[PDB]
């Protein structure tokens, strides 16, 4: 049907007996990613060619391999032997987590070090974490997660309230080999639990809390058909899922009287980085690449009615593979409603007597993932007036360590002995723009202030002023929130009734980009994340902010190497990439658990319209 | 009841007749303001003196007096003759806004104009506008308007389609003179209509959107009581209702377990400026201060249920007085209800095998004002977290102008022939501290970034950094909002369990502030709108950020004068006001009644709690 449709299990399957039957996926392969390609430029729904790419692992220390198949046709459209000492090594592999633990266990270092704490190694917990690129030269082409203990007292203790600090050690998850062991000192480790469904710390429950019921008596305003269209209050769009990006929104469209008109072809977080910014070698190298390293998608969770998703929702349960291929589906990962929002518009004119006042609304779609000790909430929003709003939603534990007697610089104090190092959280939205078709381009707009003078003579004159970015080379930009600075995404062909070309506003929440000094490992792997904007020339092979292999690998791909073309991205098909984060200073009422923090995004209609396009919408 | 019960209508008629007998309130008087005073600092003397303040405007051009009566002794406390030219003139009584449309209306000039241009002048409606200081030395000391006019073609058309620019009229609303007419040339009125609620242009309405009920089977799980004492899920507070400020709130507080802890002894906003960016002579005089000059809370609107408020609400229909001493009450003009806000903390464990996830809620209290040609929509929002957050919501009509034939610097094209001046709204959140009590402080914290080298080797570390604000000479502070900067309002004297000082961080939007060269007259009105943050010391006459006569004063009045005081902060009784607002380019969009747009701040407990406040909440 749709080409867009979510890849079904019969697909996977499909893809499994294709590599199979090509001799690509014996006994001692595994798959780290396997995901469905988005039609080709072109293609008009004219004869379907549902591709697959798969990275494809090997457990006894052979080279990966790259491979794109049409399920379709049954065929291997290409199969690539990756050198991953040069190119990037795979995600890692949810079986590769737990060896870490089982690994360190028998490892006498790993014991002499928990002996010298008298923690019994039965209940020291380890996190695997990614490894990235540092000064250890072994580790080039092999692959590394590096462990961090945490003691957890009995089987429902929240061990992220007993970090062990002044200890790591780094494992090959293939050899499976510990390669290091450092022990830099004992620190005692935290003893306050941080049970947050202990009675003797939550205290008796509130009984307050009344009832809120959000229903809708005559079922939702959204259709769903072809298994994941939705048309909702004149917008049209896919919602797909791929294992490593989440949510993925194709072909946003609105209808515009009698035209159905593009917005943006394609929406999704290509990338998500959280740095750590404690000096300490026990977590310097600390970085996750959530979406890069982790596949943020396979770990989303199934959403319960009534607390993850209240009111009336409509639910999508994407399937994915597991390492062997097989078909895994996610039960309820997807979330769709529309919810109230708030007033509209308003306004009651003395001069006329009339009094108007309407409602807004938004749709949601929305998933939330568990990466060890975080959780997060992926938020997309369609509202009535033609606005798109992305928002993530931050919560969990907070990542933990001991708190320096004497303070620090880098790190709070959440309890006592209990520290929490300063990190961020930045994420790269990747918006394939389709304003009213292909053809578009951006400007920068600031806010321009004016000299009191001839022509602004009571010195109250103010404008604006748009730059247009004409070439990759110049489409690297940064915030400037005192001048109020935007940038539009206009069609330079598509012009509104006042002969303007039709467009949309990008508002940034102007939060600080990546502090990490610019010579770091990590200023160069998430170099995207150094600047709030980057414009890209449209290629099907710039998928990633960071490339394609994330995982232990230096600079060298991704958005840098892209915009260094330097292509043509005045009135052509091109990709904005948004780089947007939160930066953490834990506070104490962020333990035991964090409340949800945000950060976002969102485009609002720039003479897109030839006036507002609700003014159909009815009094309630 | 308690000090900060909202006034009577019963109280309001006492100040009546207290004035009418000290023979305060002639034939010619007429009360431009009316508001009861807040109690003063250290009124643990429950001797309870319910006071009024209230601004007498004398319609014969006698001087004004600003009188302070006491209702509970039925005395007169205090009557000050005002020599306006010096202390400004009084807010504008919304009876001599129709006087500038009658004047003008049998002024030849003013005819001559109109007929030039074949307007019928009963067709033109004019709007009655503030006129600030210019260059006019025959205005000071008088009361003027300034008037522009726009054509309505029927009782229920929409006169900002139609309006008449290259005129402007100055008229003295105290001798009923038109001083000026001045007519810089004709410019083709603006055609097309703007009724949205026309069929013809709005054309068929959706039949699309489905009920979306939000109900409360058991009530909300706040309480009111006191007419206006409000208690909700660990926070107190009372709802206090000003003429001049609108929606007031005393005595924030939050109950930690035994204890009911200040946070903020008063919020509201103490000034809100509208400045247009047009140079054009027929517009550069205007700004309006909505909230100083016309007093937003008397034009606050009767909300709707289901409409306007949707869900359980609970009402407010404060009193406040007419002209003439009469009370009059504001039926259903606050609305307070509590409102689901989707996940507040969230957390899948793999160690422990415990999921968990608890809903987050906010207590909403809103009301909507409208002043000519916009409607304003304030709401104030506690969430379960201990967060305090403030929004205002922009909507009503765009104020139009005629789009200059070859295009416009200060102005944008909304319809044929249509314009729209470019403009700023600019808000003063005026926030009395009390994080534990008064002895406060408050810091301006900024992200700090490290270079890589000894102690920081691999280049991650990050920190942040406090200066204390000491003295109101280096209170004035600026947004950057590169270095993540936020200002922290602690107790030095109340620790933590941690045994730091407990606080609560101020999140600012970090939008642009006052445009406006800084030598022209709204920068000097309107100081408080060029700088983001400013603290001073308490004192019970410092009000409002633009002091306490706006219309027709010169400048300097306000916070630049309170700061001049240079008094010491660091650890005193203070008080924070946060300059925010939005900076307008109007759009197609906006045009013929325009969505919502959104500007605010909010402030997040930083080390306020011992642990998170929110463990006790129970399971949905
Ligand atoms: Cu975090
Ligand atoms: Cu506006």
């Amino acid at each position: 049907a749709s080409p867009f449709r979510l890849a079904s299990a019969g697909e996977i399957s499909e893809v499994q007996g294709i590599l199979r039957t090509a001799g690509l996926l014996g006994p001692e392969k595994r798959i780290a990613y396997l995901g469905v390609l988005d039609p080709a430029r072109g293609a008009g729904s004219e004869a379907e060619d549902r591709r697959f790419r798969v990275f494809i692992h090997d457990v006894s220390g052979a080279r990966p391999q790259e491979v794109t198949v049409s399920v379709t046709n049954g065929t291997v459209i290409s199969a690539v032997e990756l050198d991953t000492a040069a190119t990037g090594e795979l995600p890692v592999l949810e079986e590769e987590f737990e060896v870490v633990e089982q690994l360190l266990a028998t490892d006498e270092r790993w014991l002499k070090a928990l002996a010298a704490r008298n923690l019994d190694v039965s209940k020291v917990r380890v996190a695997p974490l990614s490894a990235g690129v540092f000064e250890y030269a072994e580790e080039r082409g092999r692959r590394i997660l590096r462990g961090l203990a945490f003691v957890q007292d009995f089987p429902e203790d929240s061990a992220w309230a007993h970090p062990v600090d002044g200890l790591v050690a780094y494992v090959d998850v293939v050899s499976k080999e510990v390669t290091r062991v450092i022990d830099t000192g004992v620190f005692p480790v935290p003893a306050e639990h941080g049970n947050y469904t202990d009675p003797e710390l939550t205290g008796p429950l509130r009984t307050t809390q009344k009832p809120i019921s959000i229903t809708q008596p005559e079922g939702p305003s959204f259709t769903v058909t072809g298994g994941n269209h939705i048309e909702w209050e004149k917008w049209s769009l896919d919602v797909g899922f791929d294992v490593r990006e989440g949510v993925v929104l194709h072909n946003i469209a609105f209808r515009d009287g009698d035209r159905l008109r593009p917005i943006i072809n394609r929406a999704s977080i290509a990338e998500m980085v959280v740095p750590y910014g404690d000096p300490s070698p026990i977590r310097s190298w600390q970085n996750y690449f959530d979406t890069g390293e982790y596949l943020v998608g396979q770990y989303a969770n199934s959403l319960e009615l009534g607390c993850d998703c209240l009111g009336d929702i409509t639910y999508l349960s994407p399937v994915i593979s597991d390492a062997f291929g097989n078909p895994r589906e996610i039960r309820n990962g997807i979330c769709m409603h529309e919810e109230d929002w708030g007033i509209l518009a308003k306004h009651s004119d003395l001069w006329s007597g009339i009094n108007y006042t309407r409602r807004n609304r938004r749709m949601v779609i929305s998933f939330f993932t568990t990466i060890g000790n975080y959780d997060y909430g992926f938020y997309w929003y369609l509202y009535l007036d033609g606005t798109i709003e992305f928002e993530a939603k931050a919560t969990g534990v907070v990542f933990t360590s001991a708190f320096p007697e004497g303070g620090s610089d880098n790190i709070s104090q959440l309890a006592p002995g209990l520290g929490a190092p300063f990190h961020q959280h930045i994420f790269s939205a990747r918006l394939d723009m389709a304003i009213d078709g292909f053809t578009n381009r951006v400007e920068e707009e600031d806010v321009v202030r004016q000299t009191m003078g001839p022509g602004n003579e009571r010195g109250n004159a103010f404008s604006r002023k748009r730059t247009v970015l004409t070439r990759e080379s110049e489409a690297v930009r940064e915030a400037d929130a005192r001048t109020g600075r935007t940038w539009i995404i206009s069609n330079p062909e598509s012009k509104n009734r006042l002969n303007e070309p039709v467009g949309y506003k990008l508002h940034a929440h102007n939060q600080p980009t990546l502090l990490a000094d610019p010579g770091s490992s990590i200023a160069r792997r998430a170099a995207f994340a150094t600047k709030d904007l980057w414009v890209t020339r449209y290629a099907d092979d710039e998928r990633y902010p960071t490339g394609d292999f994330v995982n232990q690998h230096s600079g060298g791909a991704g958005l840098p190497s892209y915009i260094a073309q330097d292509r043509d991205i005045d009135g052509q098909d091109i990709v904005v990439w948004h780089t947007f984060g939160l930066t953490a200073f834990p506070r104490v009422e962020d333990w035991p658990i964090m409340p949800v923090d945000t950060v976002g995004f969102k485009l609002r209609p720039e003479g897109f319209f030839d006036r507002s396009p609700v003014l159909d919408v009815p009094a309630n």
